């Protein structure tokens, strides 16, 4: 009742990079039991000798598999439009992503798409 | 009755790149339960630092596995002829592909072919 | 009775590349349920930007796994001799390959060989 | 949606150096993911002792790889005609080059040309 | 009762690399049956000829999969903060890691994170 | 079907510089996926200060890699005879080269030769 | 009774490359149901354009997994000694290999070794 | 937490060599994981016989790759303006460069520029 | 009773490479059913044309997975100390390894370590 | 069977330049898959302005990599003796070279030598 | 345990060429697996005809890549100060270099410097 | 067993050019799989017009990479002493070099040295 590891709402606000047409927020449903993966830290460390690391700038990757909404063209899930993802988990965790961009669009069978979203920062409510 | 994830008709119009002989449209049947994958967006983004991406021009890939029609030579499914694919799913989604070209022909056992179609754009009816 | 996906006769005519000794045609039996794969088109397209492709010349690959005939030395199935393969499927499809050459000979346990045949063209009866 | 590193329009206006026939502007497409390189400064400094430099006059080099337009002869991309390049990037950056001249024409396979353009100045919109 | 191969307490003390805010120690729970892997030796040998090796300096890698604590932001598990890990196994083995740094942050579904910790030395109680 | 970047026919007419024996036209096949490079402009510009160039007379270089025809001696591909190359691409582009001369003959393994052809002008059909 | 695909006798004659001590022939037993793979042809063809191949000289590889004989040191199965393998299958096929050399010795658990034997020629009785 | 090899702030103060318009300081972001290289010593020794060297006066080179700020024209990164670079690394190292001058401007794709800065001296905080 | 393929005693004598503290011999237990792999030959042959090989000097690799002894620090199993391994199998085979060195230390969960030992020679009792 | 790009026999007749001792013909084997390169034309053209060339006298270079025959001293492959090379390819092409001279002897590991042969003319059978 | 190819201690004593301030000895750590290269001989021979050489005086070059110590300014590693390097390898080899001078200072990213040290002589302990 | 391309013994006899102290012969081990290159001919031909060559006197270069013997100072491998190299390969080839001289000493990491030996003649046993 308090210890449920799962997503509850995926509110995505699409905006076309060219026409700047804001479509959203539109709730989405997961296609399977796999949960969206996150990476909040924007600095990717690398391994060096004797415990040293190289703090290099990187992105806040977010892999969000969702069922494509029939009202939304499939192109918007594959880099053709910016995504403003707002995922709230069952345990209260809410992470708002703003001005994301699908970097590596992979083939989708028309219903279940998988986004590899990239943004400068990923917020977190942390209940 | 409204929530069926599957293809209904695959109307492909083959035209030989050399002789310009238009053969089609010819309905095709799926060889298994795997559905055709799509990628409508023609711009493939790439991951860069701190949320930036590089909008690079690319193609609208479409992987369409179909049962080869006995009336059509197998060469037409392996780059020897342009394909005009018109796939209509069970939920009303219809995506017309025009002037495609099989880029990476793989070996087919004579019945089940798998096309990796490449076109400048993939339309979508989006019911 | 008309919709059987399988091979019926594999008539291979071996000729030694050096001695020019034509041995064949000799019917062959499949070692398992895997069917011979084909690629009739001799031009392998490659993916480029926004729907363009590069028509490059290539070969008509044919992967034919057969049970090695005890009357034929195993070397003939591994590039030591040209193969003239003539495969007729159960649905009437007959594809004649002439002057092939096994390009990548892999190890065979003495009974089941797998040829990766390469020829300039693969004909097709197409019933 | 605002942080896309890529070109959007490449409007080139060719004019033959001899006949003074102005052909253009004609939008061009990039052949790959490599972006056009620029050098706005027309004074190339050189390294000297203890922090001093020699301000020497030079050109505003611009390396612009584009897909050759079928309506335009390939000679115009290889020094035979002046180019008036007008590149607008995805982030609003627009740089107008006037009266350029391809200085080092390299071999092109007929589709993808690479110009090494030289002009006295390269403007910049700088959004 | 003495021969139990498993972890008992994972006391991690996070400190932000930027703000130097020390949060911890906070006990953590394993997400599955996989145990944390260790490598105490900071010199990674390499294979050479006839039994010789090249003693090269390296790090004391420690792969620690833990359930992310809801009180701690997920960024701290992905390189955004130094980790002071103190793992005590069931058989008395206690290994204190100080001033570690997650080098390769991978995507986590919000509950189960996997750290690839790097430190100059890994102590060991060795009961 | 219209956007194929590749060569279709390479009709070369060899004539011996000494005996004036015209052998050709003889169609040739490409040895790999690399396409013939061209340079139609016969004036090679050079970079000077502040946007100026030096229009200097040069040649219309054409690098044409072809499979040597067994009926033709290999010497004819290495400067021993004038070449009249007539390459027609898949997109309709046809460029006729007359009275060329291989300037830098490089070693060929007996099958795949690479000509560095030099002529005063390279025509272009430009469909 | 005539159609048994399996090995019957593996008579290997080891001779040390240094001391020239000929130990053998010693019959060997297979460790599992996997049969020795062979490749009699000493010329490995490679795929080229439009049906052409490059006849390149190679070896007659033979992968022979056998149970190591307790009377023979394990080093002899891992390149330390030449092997004269003489395998006779159940269907009468007998292939004599002379002056072989294990090229890639892999780790063996002390009982089941796997040799990757290389020889200039592999004979065949071919009943 | 103390052993991070990376840059934190790159405060560059541009001033136009002609108009003397001081623009800055403006923080910059690295385009990749490559760190700015430095050379503090202004005397470049040269190798001579038997351990002797020739102390010759030189510059304090600094190669600083940064993401070009959209508010700043690209010319300022390519010698058109003096740069006052102030780089502070993650380990406390801060090196102030004053009155630098980009000596060898190379082509930049509009976002990621690479400066080869030359100054009489490079200071160092050395924590 | 005579045909048991398994290890009986693994007597390892650790000596620290730095302090030269000889700890051992200490019997070890296998963590699973996988047996230690060996390679006695110190010359690794490589495949060449038509049956020739290149005798190149190499090491006598030995992969020994053992349960780490609680009295021994885990670092000694990961290159921090030389190992003198003495494995006696159930069938009488005893192979003494002297002055080994773990070359590629991999992560161990604290109980089951896997050594990739390298030594100039591996002896063998060969009952 | 007719389209094999490879060498079959390399009959080289060595004669010492000093002692005039004719040793040969001795068949040679290729050390790898690289084929001998040829250049039959003895006149090397050079590029000039507007399609003109300078017919300059040169040699008929032939790069022939062969496995050194143990009966022949290695010096004969490195300029110490004249070579009379007679290479016959698999497709019938036979090119006889007479009174050649290795001009640039490079280091050979004792087995695989590479000759850069120079002769006034290279004949060709041209089947 | 005796056959470890690697460095153990790099004791460098810096002294400023101008102020004569002796800072050191300060132990240094290698930044990667590359070992310091040496050249003890101070006479560099040159190749002449028929086995003769020209004994010419030169230096004892030593390329020593080390991690720059935070207590030492980076200028001292780039010719601004004399270095007294004392490297002791793992196998007992200790080579003392006195009054060296970095001749060719290259750019360092602030942590890993590479010195090209030049001295009249390089001693060697040679255990 | 007879076709092993590799070295077996490298007996080098060092003698100091100054003190005339003969140290050797001392067997050496190869550091990797690269074999010593040789050039027996002492006359280096050069390419001239129409098949003529210029017989010019040169040296018998021998590149011998060996593991430096700990009993021998590293200077002896870098021109400080004459080398009397005696390499015997696995196939019986033995080449004695007398009064050699390392001409171009390159940096060695203390274990693996590479000599560029020059002598008036290189003998050969030629089994």
């Amino acid at each position: 009742c308090n210890k449920q590891n799962g997503v509850k709402n995926i509110l995505i606000t699409f905006t076309d990079c060219d026409t700047q047409e804001v479509i959203g927020p539109i709730s989405h449903e997961q296609p399977d039991d796999t949960l969206p993966t996150y990476k909040n830290c924007a600095w990717t460390n690398t391994a060096l000798t004797n415990g040293y690391v190289q703090r290099s700038a990187s992105n806040a990757t977010m892999t969000l598999p969702v069922v494509r909404d029939l009202r939304v063209p499939l192109a918007f899930y594959q880099g053709c439009a910016q995504v403003d993802v707002q995922v709230e988990k069952f345990d209260g965790t809410v992470m708002t992503l703003t001005e994301g961009a699908v970097v590596e669009p992979e083939e989708s069978d028309g219903r279940s798409v998988t986004m590899n979203i990239v943004a400068s920062e990923i917020d977190e409510l942390l209940p």
